[PDB]
Order: structure tokens, then C-alpha cells, then sequence
């Protein structure tokens, strides 16, 4: 903004109106340069940064504003156009898959059917001149465009594997098809030459061949996940508009109008009333209010801001409009720290060589040095004459029954189920996952994910807490249960902390627990807020006291044993985890704290069975992150990382191999989510987080996690095996294909048994959707 603008005029598409624009831009001194795209209906405006301001510029264009549109300027991009590319791409391949199956089908059928059925298999013999058939002409013509007009991605990836040593997916392996056709060419030439040369076309093949790779390249694009990523989630978490804050206080006159956040500068004062979304970082000038600051922290807890201190774009104040002067804006900004973090992850992940190209680097050699060997033998054999003459077929010599048995190996050693392996995996493993509530966007996280030995874990809404609550309540004031739950509900009348409403919902918990909710309570007078101390409130004109020992003393109230015993760590001295809520007398208390896990424990201890270690990364205090690594198990634990310091753990990690995995659920989490090999997101967590991860759990429960994994380890079985049986019936037939049978047995290769295993391949090429992880 500040640096270069790409003022995209619209409503404007004469160009007069640019002339205009320039004239008046030209007219206005400050803007550095001025790149005039006279072509585009856009001008780039590029001047020094953190200074003036685009609302000159924006009100310049404005003046040209006339019929019959209005001339706006900013920026226009099509945003999540990836969903309409990702249409484009699915109806692209889908539609030329069906091409290729429209027609290669009549070529099959043709080829194999017709021949064997009633009275209509003449039709596809009577003959032409010499042996030439209607069959072999019509299946020429039919096959000719799935060979060379569908075939054109296939000889330019060939030529993309000119020279550079690699040999793909669209090399011979895919380009069987080449010599298929050319060898059926060559037999129906010879036909219409000879003249009786009883022999077969191979046009099954090439089409099939090409079928069933565009089969594959579809289920690939389908099984590739969800549309990419959407970052646009980051900048809608920052306001479009803030208020300025020219008004009334000395050098600020009135303003109070909505100015876009983008055309903000350095050198501002935004006041942000109460319960609105503080739109960029800056520094308080005057005003006491509790922020929801969770963008760094992640926590929940309101930090309470005084005049003098900072705050973070994003969060949300809610004690009164906070006036701040406005600290570095745009890429300078926190959350451009974290967006571009994201992007730069977005852009590191090097798309997986594929085994199907490592194979085909590995095939190609193979068959070609094998076809060439069978070429070479039978030549041999033919010339020094150890075979009996009559095996050769008539109007043949050795060195076409040399070539046929040679390119029998080339059309045989046709993988035709290579390519549909991986995606007929991923996406019966995809549909499981999304059954057990497994929701995995993206096959790249099937593969990557069984590879996986370190895994961090955040705590902020991921392995303990849903929302701050009370556990682990003991009789207090010497009063009944039921009363206890009276007195709670008393102080809490007048109190509307975070923490105060989890003690709320925690007593109407306990209140349904003693059978149901016992009519109500009596308001609590004289709600004094003793500041340190705490609630103290005369409930029908007697005083709870929720708060220390101090609050204990300004009333009187003794001290006791328990009072030495239930914080710190989080039960060891201050006689409730966070809070201390006494009430009037004293028997005991409370631990309000965050939730511990409603299974964590044993699917750490899990995981920890399978090898994979765990490592927690919080952004809390040292003494919570301490307790809860002593809790459940996880031995490494980092305490007060920004999402920075999270980036920078995933790439020290990542550094010392062991691909890592990062289960995440708010914006701390992002940039590691991204950065990490593959990113899991809890579903009770925010929008963003589920967006930026690969693996989204559905039900929020760290047994998903486990599911995952398991998942993954029986996606990469089932298909090493996939490979192994795709390989399978063509790698076996290529003896057949070179010869070795016609010595022994009396058959050479039955023309429809030597196609017609890929089908059998195609068969074997199943998943089954049983996995049981418990
Ligand atoms: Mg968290």
C-alpha cells in the first residue's frame, strides 16, 4: 500500500478516464514514479513508504468519478479462485477421460467382443484387398486420435525427458502405446500386401493403455484434497475499517468516520470502542481495558492494558474505548509476520516424487534391454537356424518373427495400473477417515504422515482445556453441599469474570448432579471488588468472600490447614489452582483451572508406543506449561513461544530429520501447522487453524490423532502392495511375451489373454475400508 499500489480502476474502459486519472496524479507532488499501464485499466503508484498517505491518492481518483459508472481504484484480484480452478481442472481431465473412453470402448469391443458374438462377427471380417479386414480399418480409424491427438501430453512429456536423464511417467512406459500402434500399423500394411498372413492388430492396447493413464491423472486431480489453502482467513481476522480519531483532544478536531485499516499510517490514533476488534499494533496513549490477546499468547485470560502500554492487532477490548496512537502498520505488523510465515511454508513444500516415476526410471530400461534381448535371440536363432522353420508364420522370415516377439515384450510390459494405485488409496482412505471423523485434505498427508516420529503438541484448547472450568472442589465455609453450590452461586450474582462464569456453569453442573438445579439464589449486596483480594458481596446481608487470605483478614476469617496446599504447580500452596474462592467461612476450597484431558494421557502413552515421541510448545506461563508436562508425560516442553519461535522448533526439528507433525487449534499454531510435514487441527478450534492444517480432526479428541497415523501406516501398506500387483500380471506375462512357452507348449500369446491382463491388474488394484484402530 504504502510502498506500491496497484490502483485497478473500476467501472473504466475508455481511455480517456486514465488519461484523466494521470493528469490528476501527475498534478499531485509525493508519489516517486508512476507506472502508466494504459493496457489493463490499472496504474501502479509507487512512492516512499510511512509517509502522506493512499487517502489522497484514493480521493484524487474519486474527483474524475463520472457517468456512467463510478471510478473506484484499489486493488482487484479474484479471491479463492482456486475453487474455480480446481472446477476447471476436475471437468478438464474428467472430460478427456471420457474422450479416451468414448473411443477406446469401441475399439475394445470391437477388437474382442464382436469376434466370438452371434452373426454380427462376419461384419468385422469381410475383406478388402489381399487381407485387409473392415475390423482392422475401423479399429485404425478409431484408435488414431486416442494415439496422437489424446497422446500429445504424452510425446511432450517424452520431449520434456529429452535429454535431462529421467524417465517419467510419459516415457515408454505410458508410450507402449508407440510401438503397439506402429507394430499394428506394420501388420495391416503387410495384410493389404500379403496374401494370407493370418495375424492380429494390437490397437487394444494403445487405447486402453491411454485410458486407463487418464483414468489415473483424474483420480489423481481428485484424490490431490481440498482446493490448496485460503490465507484470506489471516487478513479477515484484521478489521476493513477503523475509526479515526481526530477528536476533540487537543490536536484532534472531530473525526470519528470509518477509514479503511489498509489506508491507515504510521502516526494514528484509533480508539477502538468497546467490544470491537482492534484493527492494527499500536501503543496506548490513555485508557484501562481487558484484551482478548490470543494472535501471540493463545491463551484465553483478559490482560489488562493501562495507558503507556502496547496492543496486538486482532484482539477484541471490552472495558471502554482505549484511544492508541498507532505503532509500525502493514508488513510490519505482527499478523504480517504471521501471514507471510505462512506463506512462506505454503511455498517450501516440494511436491513428493511420486514411486510411479521412480519405477518407470527404473522400468524403462528394463523393458527396452529386455525387448531388445528377445529381438537379438530370436535374430540369432533365425540366422544360425536352431528353431524349426515351420514355427514361423507364413509370408514371414526370422527377423519379423524376431520383431514380433520383440515388441510383444514392449506391448506386454505396459503398467496400465501404475498410475492408479496411489489415488485408489488415498481416496478409500480419505472416505474411512472422514467415517471415523478423520476429515484429511490432501493425499500429500496420507503419504507423509506414516513417516512421522515427533509430534508437538500446543495446550491452549489442544491437550487439556475446551474453556477454563472448575475441577477438584472440597467442603469450604463448613456448610452442605448443596449450600456450598447456594454460596458460589451468591458471589457469582455480582461477578462476570471468565473465570467467575466457569465457576457458574461448573455450580449449575453440580446443581443437575444433586439430582436438579434447586430453585435460585439471593443477590449478593455491597459487591465491593476488593482489587488483590477479590469478591467480596454481602449475599442477603452476609459477606462471601472469594478472594485470599487477605480478603480472609479484612473480614476476620481465620486460616487453616488447606490454605497452605492447592496452587503453585497447581495443587501445592495457594489452595486453588488460579483462583483462591474461600467464600464466607473456611473448610476448604476450590480448582478452577483449565480442564486436564478427557483422554490425553493414554494416547500420549500410545504414541509413545509407537515410537513417536511427543513435544509440547505452549505460549503460557512456565509453571502451567510444567504441570502439564508432568501430567500427562511429555518430557520436552517450551513455555512463552510466539508462533516465531513455533516456525523456528518446526525447522530445528525438521533439521535434525524425524519429520514432524504438529497438532494445532488457534492462530498461535498456524505457522508451524503450515510449516510442519503435515498439520493437524482440532475441530472444536477456530476457522483459521482448521484451514492452515492438512489432517482436520472432526471430533475433538487426541485419539484422532492416533486414528490418523494409523490410518496413514495402512495407506502406505496396501499400496507398496497396490505397486506390487501392478507390476504383477504385466512383469509375468513378459516371459510370455518374449517366447519361452512356444518351444514347450504349442501356443505363441493369445492375442485377447495378452491385452487382457490389465484388466486383471485393474481388478487386483482394490482397497478395502477396515480399520479398526480403536
Ligand atoms: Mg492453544
Amino acid at each position: 500500500d504504502v510502498n506500491k499500489v496497484h490502483l485497478k480502476l473500476e467501472g473504466v474502459s475508455s481511455p480517456e478516464d486514465i488519461k484523466l486519472i494521470q493528469s490528476r496524479l501527475e498534478s499531485v507532488e509525493g508519489v516517486n514514479n508512476v507506472e502508466c499501464d494504459t493496457a489493463g485499466q490499472t496504474i501502479i503508484v509507487a512512492y516512499d513508504p510511512d509517509v502522506t498517505g493512499p487517502r489522497l491518492l484514493i480521493q484524487c481518483i474519486q474527483d474524475a468519478a463520472q457517468p456512467p459508472k463510478y471510478f473506484n481504484a484499489s486493488l482487484y484480484s479474484p479471491p479463492k479462485q482456486r475453487e474455480a480452478e480446481r472446477h476447471h481442472e476436475i471437468r478438464n481431465y474428467r472430460n478427456q477421460f471420457l474422450w479416451s473412453c468414448l473411443f477406446s470402448v469401441p475399439v475394445f469391443m470391437f477388437s474382442m467382443v464382436l469376434p466370438m458374438i452371434s452373426p454380427f462377427g462376419d461384419w468385422l471380417f469381410y475383406k478388402v484387398c489381399n487381407n485387409m479386414t473392415i475390423g482392422m480399418l475401423l479399429r485404425w480409424l478409431l484408435c488414431s486420435p486416442v494415439q496422437f491427438i489424446i497422446g500429445w501430453r504424452f510425446y511432450v512429456g517424452a520431449y520434456h525427458a529429452l535429454k535431462r536423464g529421467y524417465s517419467n511417467m510419459d516415457v515408454l512406459v505410458a508410450l507402449g502405446t508407440n510401438a503397439a500402434y506402429f507394430y499394428s500399423v506394420y501388420i495391416v500394411l503387410k495384410a493389404l500386401t500379403s496374401e494370407s498372413f493370418e495375424g492380429q492388430d494390437f490397437f487394444e492396447t494403445s487405447a486402453m493403455l491411454i485410458s486407463f493413464i487418464l483414468l489415473g491423472k483424474y483420480l489423481e486431480v481428485v484424490a490431490k484434497g481440498k482446493t490448496s489453502d485460503a490465507l484470506s482467513k489471516l487478513t479477515e481476522l484484521a478489521p476493513e475499517t477503523a475509526c479515526l480519531l481526530t477528536l476533540d483532544k487537543d490536536g484532534n478536531a472531530i473525526s470519528e468516520t470509518e477509514i479503511s485499516t489498509q489506508l491507515l499510517q504510521r502516526n494514528d490514533v484509533i480508539k477502538i470502542v468497546p467490544g470491537e476488534k482492534v484493527p492494527v499494533d499500536g501503543v496506548v496513549i490513555k485508557g484501562q481495558s481487558h484484551v482478548n490477546e490470543s494472535m501471540i499468547t493463545g491463551e484465553a485470560r483478559p490482560i489488562a492494558k493501562k495507558p503507556g502500554d502496547k496492543v496486538i492487532g486482532g484482539t477484541v477490548n471490552d472495558n471502554g474505548c482505549i484511544i492508541v496512537k498507532v505503532t509500525h502498520v502493514g508488513s510490519e505488523t505482527a499478523l504480517s509476520q504471521i501471514v507471510q510465515l505462512v506463506e512462506a511454508a505454503q511455498l517450501a513444500r516440494a511436491p513428493v516424487q511420486k514411486l510411479a516415476d521412480r519405477i518407470s526410471r527404473f522400468f524403462v530400461p528394463t523393458v527396452v534391454v529386455a525387448a531388445f534381448l528377445t529381438w537379438l535371440g530370436w535374430f540369432v536363432a533365425g540366422q544360425f537356424d536352431i528353431y524349426p522353420r515351420e514355427w514361423i508364420p507364413k509370408a514371414m522370415d526370422s527377423f519379423e518373427l524376431a520383431l514380433q516377439f520383440g515388441i510383444s515384450v514392449l506391448v506386454v510390459a505396459c503398467p496400465c495400473a501404475l498410475g492408479l494405485a496411489t489415488p485408489t488409496a488415498v481416496m478409500v482412505a480419505t472416505g474411512k477417515g472422514a467415517s471415523q471423523g478423520v476429515l484429511i485434505k490432501g493425499g500429500n498427508a496420507l503419504e507423509k504422515a506414516h513417516k512421522v516420529k515427533a509430534i508437538i503438541f500446543d495446550k491452549t484448547g489442544t491437550l487439556t482445556v475446551g474453556k477454563p472450568s472448575v475441577v477438584q472442589t472440597k467442603v469450604f465455609s463448613k456448610i452442605p453441599l448443596l449450600e456450598l453450590c447456594d454460596l458460589a452461586a451468591g458471589a457469582e450474582a455480582n461477578s462476570e469474570h471468565p473465570l467467575s462464569k466457569a465457576i457458574v456453569e461448573y455450580t449449575k453442573k453440580l446443581r443437575e448432579q444433586y439430582g436438579s438445579h434447586s430453585d435460585h439464589i439471593m443477590e449478593s449486596k455491597d459487591f465491593e471488588v476488593h482489587p488483590g483480594a477479590g469478591v467480596s458481596a454481602n449475599v442477603e446481608g452476609k459477606l462471601v468472600l472469594v478472594g485470599n487470605k487477605r480478603l480472609m483478614q479484612e473480614f476476620e476469617v481465620p486460616i487453616s490447614s488447606e490454605v497452605e496446599g492447592h496452587m503453585s504447580e497447581t495443587e501445592e500452596l495457594a489452595r486453588t489452582c488460579v483462583l483462591v474462592a474461600i467464600d464466607r467461612t473456611i473448610c476448604g476450597a476450590l480448582s478452577v483451572s483449565d480442564p486436564l484431558k478427557p483422554e490425553a494421557g493414554r494416547a500420549i502413552s500410545y504414541l509413545s508406543s509407537m515410537g513417536i515421541s511427543s513435544i509440547m510448545v505452549t505460549g503460557d506461563n512456565w509453571a502451567t506449561a510444567k504441570s502439564i508436562a508432568k501430567e500427562v508425560g511429555i518430557g520436552t516442553v517450551f513455555a512463552e513461544i510466539d508462533p516465531v519461535g513455533k516456525a523456528e522448533k518446526i525447522k530445528d526439528l525438521q533439521m535434525k530429520g524425524l519429520t514432524v507433525a504438529m497438532v494445532g487449534d488457534g492462530i498461535n499454531d498456524s505457522p508451524a501447522l503450515a510449516a510442519a510435514d503435515v498439520g493437524l487441527a482440532i475441530g472444536a478450534g477456530t476457522d483459521v487453524a482448521i484451514e492452515a492444517a492438512d489432517i482436520v480432526l472432526m471430533r475433538s479428541s487426541l485419539e484422532d490423532v492416533i486414528t490418523a497415523i494409523d490410518l496413514s501406516r495402512k495407506t502406505l501398506s496396501r499400496i507398496r502392495l497396490n505397486y506390487v500387483w501392478a507390476l504383477g500380471y504385466n512383469v509375468l506375462g513378459m516371459p510370455v511375451a518374449a517366447g519361452v512357452l512356444f518351444p514347450f507348449t504349442g501356443i505363441r500369446l493369445p492375442p485377447w489373454l495378452a491385452g487382457a491382463c490389465m484388466a486383471a491388474s485393474s481388478v487386483s488394484v482394490v482397497c478395502s475400508s477396515l480399520l479398526l484402530q480403536l
